[PDB]
DNA sequence: GCCATGGCTAGTA
DNA sequence: TACTAGCCATGGC
């Protein structure tokens, strides 16, 4: 049974969708799932400094259900890249599988349920440039610059 | 299944 | 820089 919340963040109203068997769904406005997630963002924005001591929620939506492309990536990124850290999308696309695939990364992102949480901010252009973001540009440079990054 | 698309890239002029 | 032509896993239809 769907439910859902929202929590202020630097980023605004974050609205968390999901029931008793996981995560559902990340949505910005502007369980046991909710509890650890909603412990998790509140840490990673307030509290980035040890992000790794918090529980990374189980994630129920139709996406990581079905084996495809798309969850291979979404998985061997949530995986590999940390805080601070950055991979290209071609970087990516070699981990999930196809390193040719580094386009259908894009969709992959910009299909992702849980932004932040899967961190699809530290997917950037193979050129070293920053790249689009699916909640629109300007998040994807303040969680960046967030994490230590210089811009 | 066929085809348009989009958050990619390396290359080229 | 500006622009082009492979490469690709999806989502409509």
């Amino acid at each position: 049974e769907m439910k859902r919340t929202t929590l202020d963040s630097p980023l605004g109203k974050l609205e968390l969708s999901g029931c008793e068997q996981g995560l559902h769904e990340i949505k910005l406005l502007g369980p046991e799932p909710l509890m650890q997630c909603t412990a998790w963002l509140n840490a990673y924005f307030h509290q980035p400094e040890a992000i790794e001591e918090f529980p990374v929620p189980a994630l129920h939506h139709p996406v990581f259900q079905q084996e495809s492309f798309t969850r291979q990536v979404l998985w061997k990124l949530l995986k590999v890249v940390k805080f601070g850290e950055v991979i290209s999308y071609q970087q990516l696309a070699a981990l999930a599988g196809n390193p040719k695939a580094a386009r259908a990364v894009g969709g992959a992102m910009r299909g992702n349920p849980v932004p932040i949480l899967i961190p699809s901010h530290r997917v950037v252009c193979s050129s070293g440039a920053v790249g689009n973001y699916s909640g629109g540009l300007a998040v994807k440079e303040w969680l960046l610059a967030h994490e230590g990054h210089r811009l």
